[PDB]
């Protein structure tokens, strides 16, 4: 019912949302994340629903971030209406995830709040860490 955080993902970004359930859920974190293909009921507005869950569920909102995420366009919404909820980053609402090698430019709305980069081999090792402390605080 009520959750930790919403994930904004593509259908080829899910993948890094089963590591995520894996690594969050699944361990000592014990986050409760408001996947899509999962915690979404059928039957209810892709963006109604979406709205009353970033605004009034959930506790922050997860981007990950890829080519394909930028190929879509209910993740672009749902991103907008994260921005449009605490704009400028002031409640530390939105936290854009980098998993992957990308050959496109990041999202230039995003360019300004701190991603959470899965990608640097010097930097990994307190990926999981910062995500799940990021999810824990009110």
């Amino acid at each position: 019912e009520r959750f930790d955080a919403f994930i904004c993902y593509c259908p080829s970004d899910i993948q890094f949302v089963q590591e995520m359930i894996r690594q969050l859920e699944q361990t000592n974190y014990r986050l409760k994340l408001c996947v899509s293909d999962r915690d979404v009921l059928p039957g209810t507005c892709v963006w109604s629903i979406a709205s009353e869950l970033i605004e009034k569920r959930c506790r922050r909102m997860v981007v990950v971030v890829s080519d394909d995420y930028l190929q879509s366009k209910e993740c672009d919404f749902q991103t907008k209406f994260a921005l449009s909820l605490s704009p400028g980053a002031h409640q530390k609402r939105l936290i854009p995830i980098k998993y992957k090698a990308m050959k496109k430019e990041f999202p230039s709305i995003l360019r300004f709040i701190t991603v959470c980069d899965y990608t640097n081999p010097c930097t990994k090792s307190w990926f999981w860490t910062r995500l799940a402390k990021a999810l824990s605080l009110p």
